[PDB]
RNA sequence: CUACCCUUGGUCAGGUUGAAGUUCAGGUAACACUGAAUGGAGGACCGAACCGACUUACGUUGAAAAGUGAGCGGAUGAAC
RNA sequence: GUAGCGAAAGACGGGUGAGAAUCCCGUCCACCGAUUGACUAAGGUUUCCAGAGGAAGGCUCGUCCGCUCUGGGUUAGUCGGGUCCUAAGCUGAGGCCGACAGGCGUAGGCGAUGGAUAACAGGUUGAUAUUCCUGUACCACCUAUAAUCGUUUUAAUCGAUGGGGGGACGCAGUAGGAUAGGCGAAGCGUGCGAUUGGAUUGCACGUCUAAGCAGUAAGGCUGAGUAUUAGGCAAAUCCGGUACUCGUUAAGGCUGAGCUGUGAUGGGGAGAAGACAUUGUGUCUUCGAGUCGUUGAUUUCACACUGCCGAGAAAAGCCUCUAGAUAGAAAAUAGGUGCCCGUACCGCAAACCGACACAGGUAGUCAAGAUGAGAAUUCUAAGGUGAGCGAGCGAACUCUCGUUAAGGAACUCGGCAAAAUGACCCCGUAACUUCGGGAGAAGGGGUGCUCUUUAGGGUUAACGCCCAGAAGAGCCGCAGUGAAUAGGCCCAAGCGACUGUUUAUCAAAAACACAGGUCUCUGCUAAACCGUAAGGUGAUGUAUAGGGGCUGACGCCUGCCCGG
RNA sequence: UAAGGUAGCGAAAUUCCUUGUCGGGUAAGUUCCGACCCGCACGAAAGGCGUAACGAUUUGGGCACUGUCUCAACGAGAGAC
RNA sequence: GGGAUACUACCCUAGCUGUGUUGGCUUUCUAACCCGCACCACUUAUCGUGGUGGGAGACAGUGUCAGGCGGGCAGUUUGAC
RNA sequence: UGCAUUAGCUAGUUGGUAAGGUAACGGCUUACCAAGGCAACGAUGCAUAGCCGACCUGAGAGGGUGAUCGGCCACACUGGA
RNA sequence: GGAAAACUUGAGUGCAGAAGAGGAAAGUGGAAUUCCAUGUGUAGCGGUGAAAUGCGCAGAGAUAUGGAGGAACACCAGUGGCGAAGGCGACUUUCUGGUCUGUAACUGACGCUGAUGUGCGAAAGCGUGGGGAUCAAACAGGAUUAGAUACCCUGGUAGUCCACGCCGUAAACGAUGAGUGCUAAGUGUUAGGGGGUUUCCGCCCCUUAGUGCUGCAGCUAACGCAUUAAGCACUCCGCCUGG
RNA sequence: UAGGAGCUAGCCGUCGAAGGUGGGACAAAUGAUUGGGGUGAAGUCGUAACAAGGUAGCCGUAUCGGAAGGUGCGGCUGGAU
């Protein structure tokens, strides 16, 4: 659920967090860990390219099995663990000979239950299949985009798409943003919704808790100077005195579409939103 | 030097309050409220080291091309 | 012959000299004492130590060093670095890109601020010392020495270019266990005071290492055995899932573990002169001086345990198990052997950064007694220093400091500055609230010393040993936290919710951030951004996500106009 | 042309006229607080109105308390020989 | 009559037989070309190269030319009395 | 007399244990013991008022006045000794 | 009033059965508005008191073996039954409540009111997750009408539906508090017991408890009540006395 | 002597009325201004309800509208077809 905090400080006045009651083992698997040094928005020339990325806690990368490869060998779910690198939790699965992997934990998934992959597999939560063998109307997550590449769509907390119909070698799928799309029928997907659904409701509460996640502050354009931002300058406070609002790099920012013409996936997108 | 950041290290006298939680019992009986023990949370409180720089006095061919004295803010954190 | 001579306590006697407020010795006095003390970094580079003249140097003299001469002076198998390991980064054959110059990047290299690695006690110089000397150890390598394993496949050994494990990691908090250090006392030693008394009396004291033998105080442990095998680019006899026997005992089976007793050491050293004809009686060749017993206890066990969310490096050294390979070893002794670089000195400063022997700045470690909660405060031990050239006399005015009759903000732009408050204990405490608070609200009272005592914390053995359980009875003063240190409070409005940030050097704020809102863009080689491009950030993310704009906790809300 | 300001506030960090008018506080109040509305020229996310707690913020009044003031001596340092 | 069919476009109302061959339109194919595309070897190595399967496909990308937009950035001027 | 738009009242209080001391009694006070005793039958508290005889009118069921006129209580500027 | 006993009507504990929409849990299937797709096709489809907004060239709807969703489940449906009341409805089952009759076995009145207290508590509202399929405040559009966006219409927001917290309110009214005796009838109907003929499951009739409809005496101001009293008596609580 | 014992006197601590504030509590009065109600005049506008009063009521509730009223959901007849 979500725990509310008692207002003992002004910083805890309206703060909530998760109770982490789905987490069943609070210590990661040693052989599936890699380093993840921060690169706080600075590219290979060392300059800042995206603003507001900073320094939070040290975390480590857990390697996730986004292509469900091991096929026709079932696996037991060992634990549901926490991951600082995403908003879902992860599940440790152990295959029938002893190989351990991590996967994204779906919504109702229990320690002990069985999970498998392939065309031979059956439709229950956490099995991975090609989109061809998945009946129309079910909810799926972790959807590949090119066959064998690994899942790319609907991996965040509480995310799913549903199968809508079948073309020749495409299926129709309705994404979480409300757009519908064609995907190659040999791309895989796993059955069910991604878990940890109450992630959207936690109130962060105090400025410094944002800093624990590596968010640096953001200063608005209209209180900078005219060489810094198009909204800058003006004697007192001032309106945005332009026909449109602007980026700091001077492009119109409030309604101008930015998708490029002539992408090859323009004929795959039947109906789009956002 | 200074502004951000990255990796890897270090430091923070002492007091005070007493969160979530647990547990027994005055009123107690459809325990149940509220009294007591426990528990130790917090960009909590007071305050040294440390970090700052609000008032003031003194300095102004200064001891000093930004300091000293007395007070003062922060002091487990968005700390140094 | 003006300003200044850079914070701080000195006085006298002796000495030395051509000449002394200055140099040296003495005695007394004083200052710092969580440091003006003691170590280690960085940095500096001969300033270090002896002699002798200083022509300059020093906000004097030389009759010192920071000029001269050498006389010089730095010693490591174990300390700190390299012959080890990797992080961030920096480079990078082939490769990609680019008018050129060049940019990027693969394996790989390099790279500590981290990981790994073997020594302590005493003696000794003008100048070095875990380095020299003496003792006792430890770690490696090489060669001889012997019993042992003896298809060399296997076999304890070899042993991967192989595997599994480990190394290997946050923050808070608690309860313990040990130990360092401090503490009182007759175990034992020295001395017996001149000014009145007392003589249980003034004190002091109790030792000592790394290594190696024994056990150990607590900690983790689905805790000990059988078969199979999509795998560990193949071998494993080792790593995982299950099916079972004592099962959840922790016996003690295991790993790891602070520490304690013996020997190390009847040696060193010892509060000791009791040892000199001497080394100027200081000094020592000889010869001993106790190793008691309480009291209460930081650092270590160990991020052990418990809790929490923000979810807390890597690689080698190392431990296993093997193919494979050979004879085949190793081990325990005796011998040899153990390279290079640093090492003097200053070092929270007269030696560094600051033009200076500058009231500044400068990472880490250690830190005794009283008082106290305390590393606060005041005094002090140890140890350092008397301030560093300036010194001797005695108005206005300026600056620091203390006091003030009567009055008490009348001052002034403004109670600016000062005064007042303050510790501990006990009683009490409003409006308003987001139910947390407000709150240490306000406001009251108490505090020394002696004796009873009934009795607490008990020092409990118990009144005795200190604070008291705190109650009675007294005594003194103007005053009892008798010094020093230690919140002034209330009522009412603006703004900003809050902690935070800001104009190094005239502005700390009502400005910026913020947690929340909302709008908008973006389906992944995402948008956005950097770049000529390659590359790259976003992101090893995937619409509960990411970028941009505006607003700014919370509560009640957010009306009209789409003509431009 | 498209519409002509709903709520709530209002001599405000916004009011020219202006020290606006009335009441409170003082012996005396241009500030302050409460009230009025004639809003030069407030107004709903360049947000409106309110608000406990918080502030080296701004502003007004009270108690303590005092050489701040009505309105002198002493100590050290500079100065003076 | 309010236009009009002799020759001739020649016809919407056309339906159409096939014709040397030429040039639009839309699909569909693969060899160009392209996948921060998958598996497999060099490999030591996921960069890169080659093989095989998949996607896409004469598009995209890039070159030359044209046209629009372009305080994002630049050089200037802001007459002169 | 009335109010629950007064419900929880008391702590020498509540009983007893010993000294008083009163013309006598004891919680009346003082040392002791248990929290008891008092309560919705409204203790507690508030507000109001000297009481009764008596008056007076009511068929009786009765209840309203007190200058009257008698009986009792309390008072003598206020508050104590 | 206290003291000693009994009886059972009244009540409870028995026994034989009837019924169900009585509360909390699991299944089976139908039909529909909404969507996406096939076929299909092209000019209108929807909506209108009057037309229009809209939805239409994408095939909008359409159309069926067949694809789905939201939510309930006409028929058995009733002056039927159950629940104190708010109420209760496709059902199959689970756990039950409770009603009632009959035999009346037993305890020997074991009762009623009912201040306190505890519950339920309809709808809307404060909020969560399925909710926005349909409906629908608020909002929107089109015109009518002399007047608009009103009567007309849809789209559509929470609210809806349900589960998860309640608030404590209705014409929660039978505008009749609850328990017991007695006084004209007829008339259906719900359950159990009683039968006469029988019926091929039906006619007539006793009774109980009720469900209803007409209707004396009594009643009130009259309405109207009269065995499912506002009549004639007893007990308790509560309430009232001009607006 | 007047020393003891006592006494006047002397001190020394228990309880005191009043006081002094001190905080409040409670009560009353007043307060620039204000906002609900009553009476009058109904000055004014509209016609909601009574006639199926032109588009039946009523309760609980909820929302909008200055108000009247508007709507919506459960329940009631104290209503026409």
């Amino acid at each position: 659920a979500i725990k509310k905090y008692k207002p003992i400080t002004n910083g805890r006045r309206n703060m909530t967090s998760l109770d982490f009651a789905e987490i069943t083992k609070t210590t990661p698997e040693k052989s599936l860990l890699k380093p993840l040094p921060k690169k706080a928005g600075r590219n290979n020339q060392g300059k800042l390219t995206v603003r507001h990325h900073g320094g939070g806690h040290k975390r480590q990368y857990r390697v996730i099995d986004f292509k469900r490869n091991k096929d026709g060998i079932n696996a037991k779910v060992d634990s549901i663990q926490y991951d600082p690198n995403r908003s879902a939790n992860i599940a440790l699965v152990v295959y029938a000979d002893g190989e351990k992997r991590y996967i994204i934990a779906p919504k109702g998934l229990e320690v002990g239950q069985i999970v498998e992959s392939g065309a031979e597999a059956d439709i229950k939560v956490g099995n991975a299949l090609p989109l061809q063998n998945i009946p129309v109307g079910t909810v799926v997550h972790n959807i590949e985009l090119k066959p064998g590449k690994g899942g790319q769509i609907a991996r965040s907390a509480g995310a799913s798409a549903q199968v809508l119909g079948k073309e020749g070698k495409y299926v129709l799928i309705r994404l979480r943003s409300g757009e519908v799309r064609m995907i190659l029928s040999t791309c895989r997907a796993t059955i069910g919704q991604v878990g940890n659904l109450q992630h959207e409701l936690v109130n962060v509460g105090k400025a410094g808790r944002s800093r624990w996640k590596g968010i640096r502050p953001t200063v608005r354009g209209s209180v900078m100077n005219p060489n810094d931002h198009p909204h800058g300058g003006g004697e007192g406070r001032a309106p945005i005195g332009r026909p449109s609002p602007m980026s700091p790099w001077g492009k119109p920012t409030l309604g101008k579409k930015t998708r490029r013409g002539k992408k090859s996936s323009d004929k795959l997108i039947v109906r789009g939103r956002k």
